[PDB]
């Protein structure tokens, strides 16, 4: 099974590190072609042996799967180009917000009939191969479709379907989520250097903390509020300082944040009719 | 090698688990004694296999290493109830926040003159392996105890040697920082729910956007900055939550938290003497 | 068998009504003398059978538990007036903020040495037999005595024995707790009025919607957020409304109140000695 | 009668609890047929002897009440699907928000001229018998299905006729209100928590003070500022409690929250038509 | 003329490396010993030619002029080690804030009765020669001892001398200004990038804005807010953006940072008496 990337080179990076890393692809069986991808994510994808050219229709032409990284307003540029060169044999993964199943469907089938699309809706911690994913399958994807792109997005990080009307609020969550977290640790760290730790130090006992808790949430049973109610002694440390996140909306904030990027996501859709 | 725990069953129950998980110690080498173990806390030690008793002196007993949860107003009841069955062999690992390393040499000194005496600040993700401890050794802490003390809480997550004027601040960052991650993983599920995510879903979703962002920055030589920059894309979703965030003060909350975690916990060791 | 209430009238009333209502006592076995009984639970207490008298000393004659609503400031006149009144049959007890059980014993043992003291913290729904109590033992307190307590306390609704020095931070929660559902719900009504309601059957469903939903809590197993979470359908109305109540800070607002009630009571305590 | 219900499980599950724990049905006359009902719920209502089916139509053929949780986007082929299967005898009673009583009657008049329509609104608390219900009757619901339906309801709560322009504003109050209360149960759990309180004992006063209050204010002929005014004595710890909830705006947020319950389910309509 | 440095790395190696392209001295002319020197900075300085020592004494034997990098609670212990080697050629330059001359005079004065103390406040862009530095000189600086002091400082960007009451107020503003300006770097970067330009662009327009603006203010005899005039059209952007500052309070954030940092330092010294 060969593997290919069209568009934004943060986005061939994080999968197709993830995929060699999980080992289900070998790096030679993945080609990338971007024209934003800049010299350090260029030289690491070289560096990997990923194939590397600055022809799209050449990755199309090696690929089986393909991944689309390529906002709404390219779009119709991107699949004019290329729709002569899909196959019956690819599956085209679009990954971008705002791009829906129906207008890749309608734009392929000016060339070919029954394309196979998926929409993907992942994020950069595949790098590691802890990514948080969901697809939604189109008209033409066969039943094997969905259940090759989970086994394939699955190696690195939470994989399940979804219908693709909650791909905008997924965005919002676990899409635009690692950069919440990477600015509350950055915060946490400033909070511990206040009070008197070395930076080093509290940014790793922050993020260590973050993980930690992450993962006791993940293999328990319980809801996060019993899981807060059972660290909080009564007058400790811990409930002093719940109360003044509390008295600062702390919540809300999250809440508002998964709303903001979840609305834009659907006014970069509405910018492509 | 035999351990003990001494008081809250919140702390026992995570350390034991953690500790039976890493196969470092079996749990039959185990006993506890808590007056506020919970029936559920009390049958899962009994099903893994932990010793249990009512009398704090048994465990002592039975114990080489002996952990004790005791807040600083029980302190003066417990160390003398176990004081004169402290033995040249006991390293004593106080876990409870406001109780200094001078007040339990202090008052151990009164039987016996050398106690070796660490002081621990762990968090619960002990529990699945994930913790974020550190500890500081005592005036009478041979060299050794430390290097012990290490490789038994490493088993179970991150530990490293501070100076004990550090430990408070490390409660208000990883020690507290459980809680702060469950409240937040609340209110992320709050709003994929709010933009029309399943409850169970927005919960898996936001736990694993935050396991997988803690992973990448403790495997990331980058500055969290660096990371958040990588996530957005210009005049994306993210960059638009981002904004959000930042016009609530997000930053200023989780300092905030962290500066009165820690400040409390100082206040508690002013109400011990 | 017979009760004696001295001081406040809203706590005679309360009590008294409870306790006829529930059938554990008798009206005529119930005396009560109060300075600032107005003619409305004068006239209430006695269409009950309760008998009513302006000298504090034949309530002490009457009565075999003996409940004292009296101020800190007023103490030290009472219990000078009744001190030498106080027989080995008497149980004291105390339902006045910052009154404690040591200060009762001391002005009380300058008459006869062993008086036999309990403090008392309820609050007003023990007129519907759904209060929520909690009682602190003295000194010289029979352990029967306890149980007796316990026994009449909860024929009007919840009552559990805490250690005197929770009594505060009870008072702040369960104590003061109705107070803050009467604004509730007088808002919540407004509310309803605003989108269109009658005012009678807004305040009807406001109280009806709380009533159920603290039934619900008691009767669960369940964590209060867990319970939240049912409530919800994702995109639905009931999260858009939690959403408002998060972005003003809804829960810091009640965290606040039960420390600041709480906090009071330690101050109303300080003025006294 | 046999009862159906078609739709949301939470709905289904919540009034078969109430109705047979009141023993006005047994759970063999209730059938029940859900898309999203989960595991929990799914063996719930086996082991409580509801019969369960994934076909819509066995449901309508089963039952003489037929309780509809259909959002309105699914309406239309919820209706389509089951309409020939209306029969003279059926009462449909719609329970989701933004359905109206018109689009009902008009999508079922194109099987059978004269569907006899009811409109409910009730809450999670029904399932303790402590519900709030209203309902609203259609164009050709006779007057005795008014009587049954509300002699239903009663069994499980309180229950009134309304017209059916005011269930979006009882929405936003009784619909929504468990949702509030157990966010506010929560936050004075945390309060009691950081002012010493066990976790277990605080959330359990918490519900029993609000309960308790919400029975006096359904037993009074007061207002509820006057019995907020009787439980605050001068200078006193509830009064200091009360000034903070204003500070914060507290009775501002309540009615925010009505407001934007109700306002969504009149967006939620506006996406039916 | 040999320089040393002793104590915090972060300050050897930017004056080090300013000193050194300023070509006002040669590398292996500067010795430096540290605790807390990172192994980055410990290749830097030796690939710039730069000893490296672990012995105090070592770098005062190779000193004329002793950088001191020493904070209030471990100046004692430097100058208790270091005291008795202090010679008259001895330049005794201090850099940590809430340390005062007269304080390091006294612990050297043990020694040797006439010590030659500098108090020193710059920062950190010293590495590229735009410095801000203000010193004030001890009781026995001879008055070249001063001059000296400024050609030196002057060759990596401002010095002027200053009253040591003054230091105090310069750390609040140009001391830790430059975490003011890289703070404020970000967050116009990522106002940049949410209006659609590439981060690394973002970074590089915005950092190029404020050196342009500070050199134009160093260059004219006009007042800032003259400047600010000059730039805003009636009715333009740049006035639109400067009112969305007004409106959140910018110019007082900046006032408050000013103050926090400044009544910081005093708290600092306050430690050390
Ligand atoms: O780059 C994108 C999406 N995108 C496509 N064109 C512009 N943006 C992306 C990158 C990494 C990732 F994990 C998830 C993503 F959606
Ligand atoms: O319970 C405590 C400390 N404590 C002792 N007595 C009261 N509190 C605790 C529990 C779990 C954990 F991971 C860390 C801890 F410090
Ligand atoms: O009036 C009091 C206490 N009090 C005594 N002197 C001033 N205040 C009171 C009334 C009703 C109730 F249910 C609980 C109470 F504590
Ligand atoms: O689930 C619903 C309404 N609904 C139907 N489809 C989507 N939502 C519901 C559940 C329990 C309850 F008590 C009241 C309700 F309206
Ligand atoms: O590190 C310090 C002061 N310091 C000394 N011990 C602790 N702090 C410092 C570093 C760089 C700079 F440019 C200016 C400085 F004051």
């Amino acid at each position: 099974m060969s593997v290919g990337f069209i568009g934004a080179g943060q986005l061939a990076f994080a999968l197709a590190k993830g995929f060699t890393a999980a080992g289900v692809l070998a790096a030679h069986k993945i080609m990338a072609s971007s024209p934003d991808m800049d010299l350090a994510t260029v030289s690491a994808l070289r560096k990997m042996g990923v194939k590397l050219t600055p022809h799209n229709k050449e990755t199309v032409q090696h690929s089986d799967v393909l991944f689309l990284a390529v906002k709404p307003h390219i779009i119709p540029f991107i699949l004019d180009e290329i729709g002569a060169d899909i196959e019956d044999r690819h599956i085209v993964v679009s990954c971008a917000a705002g791009v829906t199943i129906s207008s890749i469907e309608k734009k392929l089938s000016a060339f070919r009939p029954a394309p196979r699309v998926i929409r993907c809706m992942t994020n950069t911690p595949v790098v590691v191969r802890e990514g948080a994913t969901v697809y939604a399958t189109g008209t033409h994807a066969q039943v094997e479709d969905g259940r090759l792109m989970e086994q394939l997005l699955s190696s690195v990080g939470f994989c399940t379907e979804v219908e693709e009307d909650l791909i905008d609020a997924v965005t919002g969550l676990s899409g635009s989520g690692p950069a919440y977290a990477f600015t509350a640790l950055d915060a946490l760290a400033d909070g511990g250097v206040k009070m008197g730790l070395p930076r080093r130090l509290a940014v790793r006992l922050g993020a260590q903390a973050l993980l930690g808790a992450a993962k006791m949430l993940l293999h328990s049973e319980q809801h996060p509020g019993q899981l807060k109610d059972n660290v909080s002694s009564p007058g400790g440390a811990t409930i002093h300082a719940l109360h003044v996140l509390e008295s600062g909306g702390f919540r809300s904030l999250l809440i508002n944040a998964v709303e903001a990027s979840c609305i834009r996501t659907r006014e970069l859709q509405s910018m492509a009719d």
